[PDB]
């Protein structure tokens, strides 16, 4: 049984990313993962998008740690962390009228954002079109904001996890937390893999663990909030031919859902999807179905038209973790446990929010950390 002051629970991109800021501190810090790999789960599975925060409601968490992720991002974690990542604009079309005046909706939601002008352009038909010739031509109208990036989600969290390594955080891999239980004294024991004796006694908890972030408060008696699911299925496609692409290209997400595009990927391939199922079993948040493709087929084919999907390399899905209560992210310690912080309903934008989400995980601690002043952000992922 290891004593230590942190332990993270879960090694998504959030884990990574607290186990990353974590590291700069001097403290007993470990973080476990369930599988044998860390970001197996809906960290592998969505876009890769760092959003400009054209979409996310001004009002809710999700757009306002949307502002301040993607500023730490591109300011900060970019010039420390070597991972792969391109610059990319991000173009949302319309079909007709209803959906031109989304558009409006948008760029005024961008703006309350802390968007700046410069940034977003209200498109004609005519402009949009020359800027991606591939587009489907019935298109009236399209908003293009410039500042978006796409990542590689997968090696990102890894590498955030290589460097709070390097800096002495403990990475256990194939470690299920099974049970947790509060002491007279303040700390936790926490049983894992369903072993007889515990494994560790902590003095704090950070749940990040995605789709059980709910279980897992509930198995500490600590919060009693519950999330459900949306299922998202992708496919990517090759050998497009004369195809090319410099923006990432979404529906209206008023009207489609969030995050509905086709994206040239960083591999050279074309992203298309994802459809959208709600309320799947937690267990079946990654499944992908044979219903999927023929969706999949409209929403590709309706937005770039000489887009052939027979070309297919891959099909994944995730789903989103979203909070019942309040459809946001939830960033705070647990209502019954000053001592639990929550990092739950962990959905889009997650990702792009992931560093200022896990620096508010570190405040919510509450503690007096002592910094060392030696302490190694850097990490050049070796990735060809
Ligand atoms: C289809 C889709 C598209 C998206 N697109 C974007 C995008 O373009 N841009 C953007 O910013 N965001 C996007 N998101 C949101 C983003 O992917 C998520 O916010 C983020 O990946 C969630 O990270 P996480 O670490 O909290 O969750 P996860 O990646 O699910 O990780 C949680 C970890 O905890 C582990 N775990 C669970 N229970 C236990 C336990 N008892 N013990 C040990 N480990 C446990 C799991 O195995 C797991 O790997 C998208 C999401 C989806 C579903
Ligand atoms: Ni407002």
């Amino acid at each position: 049984m290891e004593t230590r002051d942190v332990l993270i629970v879960g090694g998504g991109v959030i884990g990574c990313a607290t186990a990353y800021e974590l590291s700069q501190y001097k403290l007993k810090v470990t973080l476990v993962e369930k599988h044998h790999y860390l970001a197996q789960e809906t960290s592998h599975a969505n876009s890769g998008v760092i959003h400009t925060g054209i979409d996310p409601n001004p009002h809710k968490l999700t757009a306002k740690y949307n502002i301040l992720g993607k500023k730490l991002w591109l300011n900060t974690y970019f010039k420390r962390l070597g991972f792969p990542r391109q610059k990319i604009r991000t173009l949302i079309v319309a079909f007709n009228e209803m959906e031109r005046e989304q558009l409006e909706v948008l760029k005024q939601r961008g703006i309350a954002n802390q968007i700046n002008l410069e940034d977003i352009q209200m498109l004609s038909k005519e402009e949009t079109l020359k800027l991606e010739p591939y587009v489907n031509p019935e298109i009236v109208a399209g908003l293009k904001i410039e500042g978006s990036w796409a990542i590689d989600p997968v090696l990102a969290s890894k590498c955030l996890a290589l460097a709070a390594q390097q800096n002495k955080v403990q990475i256990c891999t194939n470690t299920e937390v099974t049970n947790i239980s509060k002491q007279v004294d303040g700390t936790y024991l926490v049983w894992t893999n369903n072993e007889t004796t515990p494994s560790f006694k902590v003095k704090k908890i950070i749940d990040a663990a995605g789709h059980y972030a709910d279980y897992l408060a509930h198995l500490a008696k600590a919060d009693d909030f519950e999330q459900t699911t949306r299922r998202g299925q992708y496919v990517v496609v090759t050998n497009q031919g004369e195809l090319h692409l410099n923006s990432m290209v979404f529906m209206v997400p008023t009207i489609h859902g969030k995050g509905v595009i086709v994206s040239p990927m960083l591999d050279g391939n074309f992203l298309v999807g994802p459809t959208a199922l709600d309320g799947v079993d937690k267990e079946a948040t990654r499944y992908i179905t044979k219903d999927a493709p023929c969706m999949l087929t409209k929403i590709g084919k309706h937005m770039v038209p000489s887009l052939n999907i027979n070309n297919a390399l891959i099909s994944f899905a995730g789903s989103r973790p979203i909070d019942k209560a309040t459809n946001d992210f939830i960033i705070r310690v647990a209502h019954n446990d000053p001592d639990f912080v929550i990092l739950g309903g962990m959905k889009s934008p997650g990702l792009t929010a992931a560093p200022a989400i896990v620096r508010e995980a570190v405040r919510l601690l509450n503690w007096k950390l002592t910094k060392k002043p030696n302490w190694n952000g850097k990490y050049n992922l070796p990735w060809i």
